[PDB]
């Protein structure tokens, strides 16, 4: 099929427009004035300042077992042992963990993990397997400045097969260079049974670690291609810790959702509810300011085009 074009991705919605409702004509005026109004007087960082202050689900227990520490790229960034994802029938360990959020009639199902280790790229491609996910979203690039953020985990030759485990085959079949990110369409299979897998690699490259996109309308356009291909099975998102850039994406993910659906949304509460999942999400003062700087900044462009 044809290369991803802007003009594809330009109609693809970043929220969908209703008819009137809370983000419509006056109404919309209202929650953007409110929007503004928390930026101006920084509630956003007093939230965040509180959230800091919400205690943990559980120990993180598995994840420091002596022999599952080495699994880990931080010592101390650990999925809770609760809402682990479990690897095989024996619940091998991995650092990821499901987020699930309600929105609306929707629920929109995460697995937000550690960028893999070298030493860990056949268990990450067997979590996919097993959780049937095709849709990744890496957010962070390989390597940054002088740091390295997370090992390759795919062929970087076009069309080379290799088995990242005694079961799973995999394969790039497809690499496309965006402004800001990168698609990469891969090909899982278990040799044993032959089911062929088509995974969908989403690297969003402009949002360095602890910091906030350096491309914003990027970023916008990479969530509404990510939510146009998905069709089943939880969504990866990982960053090189797993909670920073992931839980930002996941935030700003789940708002626009509620928008499209013309429900309220509370940032505050939605960053809570993801904590509880993994702890961590949105890392920086400056990543919680941007997820209601970026939703203004929608709301105000769809206001530009109401007024078409």
């Amino acid at each position: 099929h044809s290369f991803l074009t802007n003009d594809e991705l330009a109609v693809l919605p970043v929220v969908k427009v209703l008819p009137s409702g809370k983000y419509t004509g006056a109404n919309l005026k209202s929650v953007i004035r409110v929007l503004r109004g928390l930026l101006d007087q920084g509630i956003p960082s007093k939230e965040l300042e509180n959230l800091q202050e919400l205690k943990p689900l559980d120990q993180c227990l598995i994840g420091q077992t002596k022999e599952n520490r080495r699994k880990n790229r931080y010592k101390n960034i650990l999925p809770y042992d609760a809402t682990r994802v479990p690897l095989g029938d024996e619940g091998g360990y991995i650092n990821a963990s499901f987020i699930k959020i309600p929105v609306g009639k929707e629920e929109f199902v995460y697995i937000a993990c550690q960028g893999p280790l070298p030493t860990t790229v056949g268990d990450f491609w067997q979590m996919i397997w097993e959780q049937k996910s095709t849709v990744i979203a890496m957010m962070t690039q390989e390597v940054e400045g002088e740091k390295i953020k997370c090992q390759r985990y795919w062929p970087n030759i076009l069309g080379k097969t290799t088995m990242v485990s005694n079961r799973l085959r995999l394969a790039l079949v497809r690499m496309q260079q965006l402004k800001g990110f990168v698609v990469r369409a891969m090909t899982l299979e278990d040799i044993q049974t032959r089911e062929v897998r088509h995974i969908s690699h989403l690297n969003f490259t402009a949002w360095p670690d602890h910091d906030t996109p350096s491309q914003p309308d990027d970023l916008l356009t990479f969530i509404s291609y990510m939510r146009h291909i998905h069709r089943s099975g939880p969504i990866i998102t990982h960053c090189s810790a797993g909670i920073g850039r992931s839980g930002t994406l996941i935030c700003i993910d789940v708002v626009l959702g509620l928008i499209s659906q013309d429900l309220d949304f509370d940032i505050s509460d939605l960053v809570r509810c993801m904590r509880l999942q993994r702890h961590g999400m949105v890392q920086t003062e400056d990543q919680y300011i941007f997820c209601y700087q970026v939703i203004l900044y929608v709301l105000t462009r769809l206001q530009a085009e109401e007024e078409q």
